[PDB]
């Protein structure tokens, strides 16, 4: 093989089986290994768009779990969600077949590659997408594995013939400590409650320091200068650190930012005082940060300005990140529908701000679906404050993602709390078939409607668009 | 750019912005080899040593900038500094390196970086590492795979302890000392044996080492070592075993030594029978050679390349190393240098010598290495040294350490004398070694110069003198 001329095959691995292949992060890795020539099989509790598109591709997909699904596997990859009583997990274990976590299989894909890893609380998929598009435009034909669809490629993952790997690195459960990258980005590290001691936050800080310590002596850490937690960690990294951001002390410093429409314009001053005027095809200061992490990696690796500026000027985004669905003429006015993945209050907040800066004096209307009861409970007051910043609000019920309900942490509670704040009067919509009709009555001409959240909400907005189309 | 550098760069990437690599203590063994691979890969190399020498002149001629005495100015432009573990904080080069914030890494970590993007085969265990590493490197070379290798001893056929090859393969000795082997990330790991000298901690370190293998990696372990076999369920990776044991994956049967060559059959896991001629003596070498055969077979190498390399195998330097035959006034003798320094190592060497020497005598010149080791394994030394026909004792080779009452050569000689099997001669002034030997020699004696210290240098000077 042409890829084998670069990447060696794993000893005796003929078939890789994925238990929970529709789970987060699973499909992307499966795609790379399928394209490298391995036989791939996988199972999932539900049918869906991920699971069905891997089948087109050549993998055998099974709905439901049964021990016979593991027939012939050389190794089994399990998602975070899998429980000890999984008939396939149990059987694998008996046949004495190696069982690995998803981050471990990613590390093996990174092993003989030049890995560029992207981690942090917020912006990982976006930054990963931007780096991947720069490397692509520079003609470096990178492999990438992202936690969202890269729109220009039509996939969340792609196998390239070079040695480059661009990959999103998930800190959850220290997953990422098996990764051995050449360059590591950390976009930010945001505590749930900044003025209160939280043991899980300090532990998480310690895990990011260990992650950076996986860089070789000659490796590079790229960190946001505008995040005080990251800047405090600097002296403990012990590898070269390059910073980026609006801070006067940033190595790659952003100046003169403005947003026009949904595009950003700004200048980056490099460490040697080179000036780069950037046009970025997605909105908000938070995207200029993400794109500057990407420009900093590219410049540090010697990539030319032309390919960097072309990729950012034409950047189409990751799927669901401020993803414009179209304009729709309704009886009560012409409206613009946009999907956004933001699920944490900070992410929802940055999204609203970027919407506002491109939308003059027309209204912002949001359809919000909280993701998980646990996070809704943990940051409840912050969700109340941020959701009160829109002009009109429809709440959908919590997307459980597998969790058991928690009293006082559901949409009905969020709704009541927002109403009491009195900045906006929300409408709860528990029957989504009724969603279009409900919007129809509250809508006004020129409204920009944000379909917001990380769960099924984008499938819901999808239907709505089609029916209005 | 030279063709060789271009071809290597298509497989192995250059390390980011690393232009010059400086070695503090570059004449040390363990240092010069890694330094010469990096030189041959295209990096600028500089280094320092308190003493000038062959090595240092060797390096210096190849293109390395070498200096004697440690000195802050020696660090000029270094991108990274490599240090042995022996170094001290007062070291001028070390203190300024840290002050100029130039990364400072240990030898094993530089070895790990050479392994990072290669297909590493790592050789660990208490005894037989340098030998097994040399045998695997000779097989891979004979198979036209052009390996890179880093060994703790001279590979005689290649004339070097280390060599850069143009392929992806790396064969490397892995040292358990202070967990240094934990930095390595190999594809295949050999463990020859594990013998004490605390122990449960050493066991756990080896298990941790083997966990560094990828999920698909291979552990190759000696089936004849009960401690290794006890650890098998803790490994968590595929294990292939080798040895005389009935249950070995690669089983040795029908072994007989003829002269200084071994003859035996290896039976492979699918029952394939392979008849081996091994150009070095002793069952212990048949074990090391079968670790080597198993690795090669598991990697798909043809029988002919394995057999050819083993039939012409020349040994590692100082491992049952034949220095030739000499006619002395009272007899024609054969002189052999051996590095064995632990009682078990001395014991297998004596055995291999007996198996090749018929009814003639074995005379040994033994130099104990370290006072601490002598103290710790004293009784075992006394038993094993008692198995020769004539024994000359040199004084302990200190290697750093202060004398310990009761653990010196005089004490050893006394206890051996008291056992009544051999009556040893202590030779404190080595300028008289030749004359003492000439007075005890008989026609046909094999003389084994035995130990890990200066004994090898001493034996070769005796040889040169006897040559002229
Ligand atoms: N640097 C940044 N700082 C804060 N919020 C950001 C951000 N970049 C993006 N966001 C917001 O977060 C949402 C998700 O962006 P993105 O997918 O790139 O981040 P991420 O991958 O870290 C999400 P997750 O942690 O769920 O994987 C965006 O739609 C936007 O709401
Ligand atoms: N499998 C084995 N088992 C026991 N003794 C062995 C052995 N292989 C070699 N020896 C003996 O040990 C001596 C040194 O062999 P070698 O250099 O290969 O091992 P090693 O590299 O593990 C020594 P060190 O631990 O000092 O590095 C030989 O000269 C012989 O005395
Ligand atoms: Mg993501
Ligand atoms: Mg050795």
């Amino acid at each position: 093989e042409e890829i084998r001329k670069i990447i060696p095959e794993m000893r005796r691995v003929q078939q890789i089986h994925f238990i929970g292949i529709g789970g987060a992060g699973m499909s992307g890795i499966a795609e790379i290994l399928l394209n490298e020539g391995y036989q791939i099989s996988g199972s999932d509790i539900a049918d869906g768009v991920v699971t069905q598109r891997l089948a087109q591709a050549g993998a055998k997909i099974y709905i439901g779990h049964a021990e016979e699904h593991i027939e012939g596997a050389s190794v089994v990859v399990v998602s975070s969600a899998i429980k000890d009583d999984n008939p396939e997990l149990v059987t694998s274990k008996q046949k004495r077949i190696p069982v690995i976590q998803r981050a471990q299989m990613l590390a093996e894909i990174m092993r003989f590659r030049h890995g560029i890893a992207v981690a942090g609380t917020h912006g990982k998929t976006t930054t990963t997408a931007m780096i991947s598009m720069i490397y692509t435009q520079a003609k470096l034909d990178p492999t990438f594995v992202n936690g969202g669809l890269v729109k220009s490629a039509g996939k969340n993952a792609h196998l390239g013939a070079s040695r480059y790997l661009i990959a999103e690195a998930d800190e959850s459960d220290a997953s990422f400590l098996h990764l051995q990258p050449m360059v590591s980005v950390v976009t930010n590290m945001e505590p749930d409650h900044m003025d209160t001691y939280e043991g899980d936050f300090e532990k998480m800080k310690a895990t990011y320091v260990k992650f950076l310590h996986n860089l070789p002596f000659y490796g590079l850490a790229v960190m946001c200068a505008d995040d005080p937690v990251l800047m405090e960690l600097v002296p403990k990294v012990g590898r070269q650190v390059i910073t980026y951001g609006f801070s006067e002390q940033a190595d790659y410093r952003i100046e003169d930012y403005e947003q026009t429409g949904f595009q950003g314009h700004y200048t980056v001053i490099c460490p040697n005082n080179e000036r780069i005027n950037v046009l970025l095809n997605v909105p908000g200061k938070h995207n200029a940060l993400n794109a500057t992490a990407a420009l900093a990696v590219a410049k540090e690796e010697g990539i030319a300005n032309e390919a960097i500026l072309e990729a950012l000027a034409d950047f189409q985004g990751a799927g669901r990140r401020f993803d414009q669905l179209g304009e729709f003429i309704r009886p009560n006015g012409k409206v613009r529908l946009v999907d956004d993945y933001g699920h944490h209050p900070t992410e929802v907040g940055v999204t609203i701000k970027a919407a506002r800066e491109g939308w003059g004096d027309k209204r912002i209307v949001m359809i919000f679906q909280p993701h998980r009861y646990s996070r809704t409970r943990d940051l409840f007051d912050d969700f109340v404050q941020v959701l009160s910043q829109v002009d009109a609000l429809i709440m959908l019920d919590v997307y459980a993602a597998g969790e058991a309900p928690i009293v006082g942490a559901d949409s009905k509670s969020l709704c009541r709390s927002i109403r009491n704040l009195g900045k906006v009067d929300p409408i709860l919509v528990s029957d989504t078939s009724q969603l279009g009709d409900v919007l129809d009555q509250i809508i006004q001409d020129g409204d920009l409607i944000l379909a917001q959240g990380a769960g099924s909400v984008s499938k819901i907005s999808r239907g709505l668009a089609e029916s209005w189309k």
